[PDB]
């Protein structure tokens, strides 16, 4: 009776194998645009991904992960509110039943149709194994998605999915330039708070887009083909694999433009 996404293993349960789930630094949260401060002091954020190397791709039966061989120097997050650098090593999406749901982070309380979020680890702490370790481990780039044009780069990623449709799947995936993914503007909110998965850890300086990037409804589609459970098991479609607004509680989230 692992944690998922349903009645009686969703989000409302987690907090019970997982305490955490009642922190004071929890993720998602509704972002007040009205109420996040532009600090003028943020430096821009540097999004530098051309060296990246993706290894896998893998379906975890809670979304698919993408992962990317971080044993260099090669694709990495700096500047904005962050200290020092943070190396990528996976994304993955969260996604709805149905274009208007999906995303964990709400902007004024709108949600999108899916969120993309890219991992990445403090090198100072020398992998993401130690990194989760600590409360500024993390710094997760979240990207919103709409529903509109298709997305020309997210199509190698849509096309290997009915190779991993089941818990457990996994498939090798070179190449991928996640590059393609990213909207013009690196306009951004941030504030801190935790992994939106269990273990639920408090240790992700967040880095939401306020661009979002439109995905065709012919892609998104196909994220709702996969399967939350393993091969020979019952069919449960993989959709709604979002964790829900959490309490700010007297955390601020600033901006980094007017
Ligand atoms: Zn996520």
């Amino acid at each position: 009776h692992h944690w998922g996404y349903g009645k009686h293993n969703g989000p409302e349960h987690w907090h019970k194998d997982f305490p955490i789930a009642k922190g004071e630094r929890q993720s998602p949260v509704d972002i007040d645009t009205h109420t996040a401060k532009y600090d003028p002091s943020l430096k821009p954020l540097s999004v530098s991904y051309d060296q990246a190397t993706s290894l896998r791709i893998l379906n975890n039966g809670h979304a698919f992960n993408v992962e990317f061989d971080d044993s260099q120097d090669k694709a990495v997050l700096k500047g904005g509110p962050l200290d020092g650098t943070y190396r990528l090593i996976q994304f993955h999406f969260h996604w709805g039943s149905l274009d208007g749901q999906g995303s964990e982070h709400t902007v004024d309380k709108k949600k999108y149709a899916a969120e993309l979020h890219l991992v990445h680890w403090n090198t100072k702490y020398g992998d993401f194994g130690k990194a989760v370790q600590q409360p500024d481990g993390l710094a997760v780039l979240g990207i919103f998605l709409k529903v509109g044009s298709a997305k020309p780069g997210l199509q190698k990623v849509v096309d290997v999915l009915d190779s991993i449709k089941t818990k457990g799947k996994s498939a090798d995936f070179t190449n991928f330039d996640p590059r393609g993914l990213l909207p013009e503007s690196l306009d951004y909110w941030t504030y801190p708070g935790s992994l939106t998965t269990p273990p639920l850890l408090e240790c992700v300086t967040w880095i939401v887009l306020k661009e979002p990037i439109s995905v065709s409804s012919e892609q998104v589609l196909k994220f709702r083909k996969l399967n939350f459970n393993g091969e020979g098991e019952p069919e449960e479609l993989m959709v709604d694999n979002w964790r829900p607004a959490q309490p700010l509680k007297n955390r601020q989230i600033k901006a980094s433009f007017k």
